């Protein structure tokens, strides 16, 4: 409830809203993180918005969604700390970078794990997305977290004016995991939007099964109503028990 109940171990990374720090909970020694949000220049209406968003994250409990634990206020520095689960395997952006630099494609079994567990995370989100926002724990489990950049994962419909848009994004992510590059690449957003609207891309590398290529390709269909639902994804014969989470 107070920042003094935790000890900062070190800064994991400085993100958009502030730092992500690895912390230790004094009571039991539990390793967590917290995100540092400088609410200094808010904004009573904005602060109410933030409190409500924090509430609904407080209620999002799922093995494939980064767990919320606590929120702490420290007026001495205009900083709100969001205490969350620590994912010791890091984010997927780093996995993709490691693959690119070491010129080593990822195992199809890993891609099926990501597909399975992120589809389940999305199922929960729809009930109740890029490599940097997807984390691995220590037991092979996958957890969904949360102007200069290129919207590589932007779907055609969301580019004109939708849970199927999430399916398109997941397709882009799985494709990038397989090919170590996004399906649509360009140097300007006009070129990128053109490529996205045409919906053509290279097959994922041939070391990946036709079945995996087929489901990712379906997720990348230009028409949202042709992309598979979460339910249709999880029905795929590729997806087995061992691809799900395990405590
Ligand atoms: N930012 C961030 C962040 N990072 C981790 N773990 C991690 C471990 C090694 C390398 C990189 C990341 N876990 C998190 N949970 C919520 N935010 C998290």
């Amino acid at each position: 409830s107070r920042a003094e109940d935790y000890e900062v171990l070190y800064t994991i990374g400085t993100g958009s809203y502030g730092r992500c720090q690895k912390i230790r909970r004094k009571s039991d020694g539990k390793i967590l993180v917290w995100k540092e949000l400088d609410y200094g220049s808010m904004t009573e209406a904005e602060k109410q918005m933030l409190v409500s968003e924090v509430n609904l994250l407080r209620e999002l409990k799922h093995p494939n969604i980064v767990r919320y634990y606590d929120r702490i206020i420290d007026r001495t520095n205009t900083t709100l700390y969001i205490v969350m689960e620590y994912c010791e395997g890091g984010d997927l952006a780093s996995v993709i970078t490691k693959g690119t630099k070491e010129r080593q494609y990822l195992d199809e079994e890993f891609v099926l794990r990501v597909m399975t567990q992120l589809t389940l995370a999305l199922k929960e989100c729809h009930r109740r997305l890029k490599p940097a926002n997807v984390f691995l724990d220590g037991k092979q489990n996958v957890k969904l977290g949360d102007f200069v950049g290129t919207p590589y994962y932007m779907s055609p419909e969301q580019m004109n004016r939708n849970e199927k848009s999430d399916i398109w994004s997941l397709g882009c992510l799985l494709y990038e995991l397989c090919a170590l590059m996004p399906p649509f690449t360009a140097f300007s957003q006009k070129e990128l939007a053109g490529k996205i609207r045409e919906g053509k891309f290279r097959r994922i590398p041939y070391r990946y099964s036709d079945e995996l290529n087929e489901i990712i390709t379906r997720m990348l269909n230009l028409k949202d109503y042709h992309r598979p639902s979460v339910e249709e994804i999880l029905e795929n014969p590729l997806i087995l028990e061992h691809h799900h989470h395990h405590h």
